[PDB]
């Protein structure tokens, strides 16, 4: 299941494996109205 994430570093995690499940990119953008990256992700966890 996806997560929704926001942070200034925009850390591109690409993909991972956790709890016998695979995890991967979906979308990100820079939200200039707030000055951080925002995304729809199935791996990034704000780190």
């Amino acid at each position: 299941a996806i997560k929704l994430v926001q942070s200034p570093n925009g850390n591109f995690a690409a993909s991972f494996v956790l709890d016998g499940t695979k995890w991967i990119f979906k979308s990100k953008y820079y939200d200039s109205s707030k000055g951080y990256w925002v995304g729809i992700y199935e791996v990034w966890d704000r780190k």
